[PDB]
């Protein structure tokens, strides 16, 4: 009794904790209600934490499901994102990296 990755894979980076069965964001035990994009957004990046998330590979994965929107909404959303995460000082997870797209460290 205490921890299972089958059934609800979830993913634990810098504080966060994702729950991709639940569908639900964690960090300190405080559950986060991010949206079909954002919560997408988020798991990418966070997944993908040691990856820099071109802002086009974020597009074309969250955005990447009939869209059809320019790759510099992801830009956008991120922002949106820092705000939700300024609470659990998250935000600064997510590194900008202009030109590119966007990092956790």
């Amino acid at each position: 009794m205490g921890h299972h990755h089958h059934h609800h894979d979830i993913i634990d980076v810098n504080g966060i904790t994702i729950d991709k069965n639940a569908f639900k964001v964690t960090v300190n035990g405080a559950e986060i209600e991010l949206t079909k994009t954002e919560y997408d957004l988020l798991y990418l990046l966070a997944e993908n934490k040691n990856h820099v998330m071109q802002r086009e590979q974020i597009l074309n994965h969250v955005w990447g499901y009939n869209s059809e929107v320019e790759t510099n909404v992801v830009d956008v959303y991120i922002r949106y994102l820092r705000n939700k995460l300024k609470p659990y000082d998250r935000d600064k997870m997510i590194e900008t990296v202009r030109g590119v797209g966007y990092v956790i460290r």
